[PDB]
């Protein structure tokens, strides 16, 4: 009990590490390259179809219905989706096979010809892709365990690591050997959990399919809209220079790195404050955001301040060069920006779902992606990754216009004590910078916590009790 425990933390660690491992050896093997764009197309591919049949849109949409059923109708049922979803990937493997040219324009339509040529076989390597990892995540989304550690809970890794193995090899066989990577692990997931699925029946069946598709189209569509940001950017990106897509790809690692730190801890705070009951919205509004802004603006400030010091420590190894470290944190920068704008969209749009209030959430979205898009045209046309960046921090901000001035409440004192906090928190950071140790960042990251929580502590009774609670 107790080392099983153990083992288990250790190894879901791990997990979270691997991306950042793995954007890291890219990195350092390829730095950035017209041949690593054409990789970036092609697991483009299958990223996006994934995104439409992979185990989040299973257990979305299949696994409720799944769980309806029991006894023989329910092993006909999986029958029926694995044949019916088996029959449509197999036909857009063909059709990316036949049509190569289509799909990687549609990606990557602003690139170079030998980039488009590279990108070519590197998608007949990856297409197949897709089949295995839909089958991989409707048996992975099947799965009931009585056992505490979910062990089938590692197997999203298995992919990434392969893809890592690959990279150490690229210097014996070039990109292809990530790419060949991708498309191993994804057949090796699934053989990771092929002992589970055998266990049931198979039926030779599509009789409810049609069915199934109606009642899956919502999810779909969902799906594909929230693709439909990422294309755009991905395909604007692409015009400008050799290289434009791999600088998105690594300061996309730390676009997100706040949002995905927060998720662990801020979000269960933020979220317990929004209420679901409708007399009490706007104070448990208000709270939540004063939570919101605790955390995002210092954030963004440190990040923005610090953002060459960890781009350079994490990615400037073998072929990334100084100056790509230079442009990745300027993307960085641009779309750091946005952080707290999106932050209070969030709490905003949660607060709003959690009184069952659809329209004005929907529209704020509409909004964001449609001056998100008008954006990229403008400024990532003319000046490629740091354009997209700022264009989407950009579409932030009007979409917190939007929604502050539907809801119309706002903690502006509590606001600004942040903002000051954050503020002298940034001029000790100044101060601390003129030293040029490589590693030295760390430690004003440390120092700058501290010196946000002492004047914070200062400011507010109980530092917990306000926003931690």
């Amino acid at each position: 009990i107790l080392f099983s425990s153990i083992l288990f933390s250790i190894a879901t660690f791990f997990s979270r590490i691997l991306g950042l491992f793995r954007d890291v050896l890219f990195a350092k093997y390829f730095g950035v390259s017209y041949e690593l764009d054409a990789y970036f197309i092609a697991i483009m591919f299958p990223f996006f179809l994934r995104k439409v049949f992979g185990e989040g849109a299973m257990s979305s949409a299949f696994v409720p219905l799944y769980s309806e059923k029991s006894g023989e109708e329910k092993d006909k049922f999986l029958s029926s989706v694995i044949n019916g979803f088996s029959l449509i990937i197999l036909a857009l493997v063909i059709l990316s096979y036949f049509f190569p040219e289509l799909i990687i324009n549609l990606f990557g339509a602003g690139s170079s010809h030998e980039t488009k040529i590279l990108a070519k076989k590197l998608l007949l390597i990856t297409s197949p892709s897709i089949y295995f990892i839909f089958l991989w995540a409707i048996s992975y989304s099947i799965l009931n365990t009585n056992n505490k550690f979910f062990w089938p809970a590692l197997t999203p890794s298995i992919s990434n690591i392969t893809i890592i193995i690959g990279t150490f090899l690229s210097t014996k066989y070039g990109i292809i050997s990530p790419t060949i990577g991708f498309l191993i692990g994804s057949i090796l997931m699934f053989f990771s959990i092929i002992k589970s699925i055998i266990k049931h029946k198979y039926y030779f069946t599509i009789k409810h399919f049609p069915h199934f598709l109606k009642l899956f189209f919502p999810t779909f569509m969902t799906m594909v809209v929230s693709q439909i940001n990422t294309v755009v950017d991905m395909n604007v990106v692409s015009f400008y220079d050799k290289g434009s897509i791999s600088y998105l790809q690594y300061a996309s690692r730390f676009y997100l790195l706040p949002y995905g730190l927060f998720a662990v801890s801020v979000s269960t705070v933020v979220l317990s404050k929004i209420s679901n009951d409708r007399k009490n919205f706007n104070y448990h509004l208000n709270d939540a955001l004063k939570t919101t802004l605790f955390f995002t603006i210092p954030s963004m400030v440190g990040l923005i301040f610090l953002s060459t010091p960890i781009i350079r420590f994490f990615y400037e190894h073998g072929a990334f060069t100084s100056k790509d470290t230079l442009i990745t944190s300027k993307i960085l920068i641009a779309y750091t920006l946005g952080l707290p704008f999106y932050g209070i969209y969030s709490t905003i749009s949660r607060s709003y779902h959690a009184i069952k209030n659809t329209k004005t959430p929907f529209i704020a979205a509409t909004i964001v992606s449609l001056s998100n898009i008008i954006l990229d045209i403008i400024f990532g046309l003319k000046y490629g990754p740091i354009g997209v960046a700022l264009a989407t921090s950009i579409a932030g901000i009007i979409g917190v216009l939007y929604l502050l001035f539907s809801v119309k409440t706002f903690p502006i004192k509590d606001f600004l004590k942040i903002s000051l906090n954050s503020l002298i928190m940034l001029f000790v950071i100044y101060l601390t910078d003129f030293t040029d140790n490589e590693f030295w960042f760390l430690i004003q990251i440390l120092i700058g916590i501290l010196v946000y929580l002492i004047f914070s502590s200062i400011f507010y009774r109980d530092l917990i009790r306000r926003f931690l609670y």
